[PDB]
């Protein structure tokens, strides 16, 4: 409804239609191990081109930070706007044909989250927010869940590394373990932007993950904030975008989750 | 597609439309379980009415209703119904859950439906006919190893550090090779995703027969392999299952046997 948000939304829609046609072709004509990385890079960069063309047609002086393309500075007052783009969040899902992935676009004005779009092109779920305007899913206002504690909570999470990183891993599995008793479930769906959007819509009561990139978190974090939730890093501060670890939730479940993970950090 | 499978498919469609309207509306914690029991039993009634309109002599085993014997020749047919698989997702509004209907003839899996009513994805199979998603032939993935594999898994319980440790050990060993491990929260859809090539393999323990029956037939008919944790074919009875493409099934089975007690073997 704000012109900048509408621009971002149409760019996400075009990218998502491209991604949807790609998955359709994938599902009938089956790429093998070696080709998978190259197919993903191709679809990623085609969707990013779609988005960036649409954005720059309206705001050519803005700064752009894409997953495929890196950081490109803006000029004049446009230098105060930074687009943070994951054109395809959930690439492993995508390349396997798992229908759970999103386009993720955030706009920051002087370093504050200003606009956000997370678009599931399969389910056709459009999560939007502007700073101080609240959040919507396909036009309906979003609210975080009301659950009062982790008792029976449904959490989201993820471990995005798939390396040797035995320190991190153990710590994570310790966090995970402490959460297993109270919660009704933990889900590992494979796209952090959709996990944050689901926190915002009330579908998850909270979410925690480390090892993320800015483009994975930016839009979904604004969604959670504007839906009435809380978002921070693992230490409780607001440097999640920079550090790559994030806790998001409704008020009570955010607080309980943060407390629960404290013993498994220094 | 054979008339018995088409009957099962229409029953799943009606149940799924009911489930979809139910999700649309949703309410605090205490009432949640009663709402879910209501929707569960309404969907099961829908399914069972449709099935028995065609095969009144068949045996029926639903999650809500238990087992009812059949009669005559019909006693050799057993329908195994989960009317709503993935209730925690459902009650939270997470759009990942399915209706699961299997038909067994003399104890062997004969027909199968797994229906995602949100994404409108209809997984169908008959014994010796192969599997389809919305009418298109399904094949298990071609990946030759766990390198870059996407696996699926689940914990039905959370009462249990008896079980807990066991799983978390398995999990850890699998993290290096695979591209990802997923916990989506509906075993019937995890098996259907193995069948369609979306997961390269899947393992879970603590399941009920109605959770596994249809998806197991889907995997078999899509060219995959399905067994229990010991490698035998008593997954329906034991509640632990491994399914996958041929190589990733084999690798996953090998990987998890050393991390089990003799209890799950
Ligand atoms: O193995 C996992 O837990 C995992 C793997 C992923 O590729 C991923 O994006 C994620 O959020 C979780």
């Amino acid at each position: 409804m704000q012109p900048m948000l509408n621009i971002a939304l149409r760019a996400a829609r075009s990218a998502g239609e491209l991604i949807f046609r790609s998955i359709e072709r994938l599902d009938v004509i089956s790429v093998n191990e070696k080709d998978a990385k190259d197919y993903v890079t191709e679809v990623d960069r085609a969707a990013e081109q779609t988005i960036v063309a649409a954005l720059r047609k309206a705001y050519p002086t803005h700064a752009i930070m894409g997953e495929e393309g890196g950081l490109i500075e803006g000029s004049g007052e446009g230098a105060d706007y930074l687009w943070v783009i994951d054109p395809l969040d959930g690439t492993t899902n995508f390349i396997h044909g798992v229908p759970h992935f999103a386009v993720s676009i955030a706009c920051k004005y002087k370093g504050r989250l200003e606009h956000a779009v997370v678009l599931d092109p399969v389910r056709q779920e459009e999560f939007t927010a502007s700073r101080g305007r609240g959040a919507a899913l396909n036009g309906r206002r979003l609210r975080v869940s009301g659950r009062k504690s982790l008792e029976g909570a449904l959490l989201g999470t993820g471990f995005p590394f798939r390396d040797n990183q035995i320190d991190n891993l153990d710590n994570y599995l310790n966090m995970f373990r402490s959460l297993v008793g109270q919660t009704a479930g933990i889900r590992r769906a494979g796209a952090a932007s959709l996990d944050l959007a689901y926190v915002a819509a009330g579908r998850y009561d909270a979410f925690w993950e480390f090892g993320l990139s800015e483009w994975d978190m930016a839009a979904g974090a604004l969604l959670v904030q504007e839906a009435g939730g809380l978002v921070s890093d693992f230490t409780g501060s607001h440097e999640f975008l920079e550090k790559g670890h994030i806790v998001a939730g409704n008020t009570k479940c955010f607080k309980a989750l943060l407390t629960t993970i404290q013993p498994h950090l220094p």
